[PDB]
């Protein structure tokens, strides 16, 4: 489960598939599929829009709230 920062964190590197400290957008469209996200795939940047509004090329835990923000 994921709350606050105190969670997010481990959250956040449990949600990394590929484990390498960040979450790239080919991760993003399966990390929620646990969840059963099924979309075309013009939607998947959707997401990462919110967890990168810099497009930097790499989500990072400071940019990982600006996706979840206390959300539910
Ligand atoms: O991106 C979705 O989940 C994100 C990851 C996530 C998680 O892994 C565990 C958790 O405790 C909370 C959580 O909130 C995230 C989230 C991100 C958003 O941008 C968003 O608008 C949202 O409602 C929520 C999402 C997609 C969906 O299609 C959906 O229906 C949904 O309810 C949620
Ligand atoms: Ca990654
Ligand atoms: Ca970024």
């Amino acid at each position: 489960m994921g709350k606050s920062e105190e969670e997010l964190s481990d959250l956040f590197r449990m949600f990394d598939k590929n484990a390498d400290g960040y979450i790239d957008l080919d991760e993003l469209k399966i990390m929620l599929q646990a969840t059963g996200e099924t979309i075309t795939e013009d939607d998947i940047e959707e997401l990462m829009k919110d967890g990168d509004k810099n497009n930097d090329g790499r989500i990072d835990y400071d940019e990982f709230l600006e996706f979840m923000k206390g959300v539910e």
